[PDB]
């Protein structure tokens, strides 16, 4: 798990996510989908986009991108004990997205980097420290219910 004081960094952190977090949100969908156009692929309303200035002009991808970002915040405000939060999502990525793990790791590492893009210098050694950590225990969660239906 994490310690009280990761769990304060963590939070921490995420206050400079929701100074704004559609243009977070934006961001992080941004860099997942140009560093990895197959997980574009699985998104029928982006697959349109075909040019970064398209995904940057898209309205609506900023819109999915505070979707994306308050279900992940409503998550790391319960510190770990999230698995009402948690599961619904595990089950619709995995049923009905058809989103691999290995796509929660992408996103997980577009965070990381957005976070240092947007806060350069304001995103210390600790803070990535445990913001990695929440990460890596909501992608573990996750995962656990992956195999449970068992998906690939
Ligand atoms: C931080 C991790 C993620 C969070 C918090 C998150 C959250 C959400 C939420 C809240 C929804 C809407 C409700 C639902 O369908 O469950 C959604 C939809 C969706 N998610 Fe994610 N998701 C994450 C990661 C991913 C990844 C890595 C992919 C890979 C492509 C993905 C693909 C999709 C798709 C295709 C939909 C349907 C979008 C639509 O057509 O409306 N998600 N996501």
């Amino acid at each position: 798990g994490l310690s009280d004081g990761e769990w304060q960094q963590v939070l921490n952190v995420w206050g400079k996510v929701e100074a704004d977090i559609a243009g977070h949100g934006q961001e992080v969908l941004i860099r997942l989908f140009t560093g990895h156009p197959e997980t574009l692929e699985k998104f029928d309303k982006f697959k349109h986009l075909k040019t970064e200035a398209e995904m940057k002009a898209s309205e609506d991808l900023k819109k999915h991108g505070t979707v994306v970002l308050t279900a992940l915040g409503g998550i790391l405000k319960k510190k770990g004990h999230h698995e009402a939060e948690l599961k619904p999502l595990a089950q619709s990525h995995a049923t009905k997205h058809k989103i691999p793990i290995k796509y929660l790791e992408f996103i997980s590492d577009a965070i990381i980097h957005v976070l240092h893009s947007k806060h350069p210098g304001d995103f210390g050694a600790d803070a990535q420290g445990a913001m990695t950590k929440a990460l890596e225990l909501f992608r573990n969660d996750i995962a656990a219910k992956y195999k449970e239906l068992g998906f690939q």
